[PDB]
C-alpha cells in the first residue's frame, strides 16, 4: 500500500483505489494502473520533473529502502490478475530488485523528488508507474 500526496491530490495504484477515491475521482488510467483523487488537506510531496534513471524505492516487504537503476517509461507486458486481463501497461519503469504483492504504492524517489510508485514485480524485478509526465499535479 501507499500514495503520493501533492497539493490537493492523492495518487494511488488504480487497482488499490478506495470508494472515497472513486467518489472524488479527478483522473484514472487502467493502462497505467494509476488513479488520482481530490483531497481536503494539502499534500507536501514534491514531484520530480527530470529523466533520472537511478533512485531509491521503499520496499514494505523488507521495511527497507533500496537504491536501483531503472528503465525509461515504456509499454511492458503484464500478466493477467484479479484486477486486469493480460495487457501492456504504459509509462512503466523496471528495475532489478526485491518486490512482493503488498509493496504496491511504495515510493520511488531521486534527488529531484517523487518519480513513481511500485505497481508490478516478481522474478527479481520491480516495476514503477511513472508520474513525472503528469504536470497538472503541480498547478
Ligand atoms: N499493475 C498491475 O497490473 C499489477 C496488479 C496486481 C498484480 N500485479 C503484480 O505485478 C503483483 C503480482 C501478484 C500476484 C502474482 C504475480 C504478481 C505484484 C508482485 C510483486 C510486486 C508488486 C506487485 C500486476
Ligand atoms: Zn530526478
Amino acid at each position: 500500500s501507499g500514495a503520493i500526496y501533492v497539493g490537493n491530490y492523492r495518487v494511488v495504484n488504480r487497482h488499490l483505489a478506495t470508494h472515497n477515491d472513486w467518489a472524488n475521482l479527478v483522473w484514472e488510467d487502467s493502462s497505467r494502473d494509476l488513479l488520482v483523487s481530490s483531497t481536503t488537506a494539502q499534500g507536501c510531496d514534491t514531484i520530480a520533473r527530470c529523466d533520472c534513471q537511478t533512485g531509491v524505492y521503499y520496499c514494505s516487504s523488507r521495511r527497507k529502502h533500496y537504491p536501483v537503476s531503472f528503465s525509461k517509461p515504456s509499454l511492458i507486458f503484464v500478466e493477467a490478475s484479479e484486477y486486469y486481463p493480460a495487457r501492456y501497461q504504459s509509462h512503466l519503469m523496471l528495475a532489478v530488485g526485491h518486490s512482493e504483492p503488498g509493496d504496491c504504492g511504495g515510493i520511488l524517489r531521486c534527488q529531484h523528488g517523487v518519480v513513481g510508485i511500485v505497481s508490478t514485480g516478481g522474478n527479481g524485478l520491480v516495476g514503477f508507474a511513472d508520474v513525472r509526465d503528469l504536470l497538472w499535479l503541480d498547478e
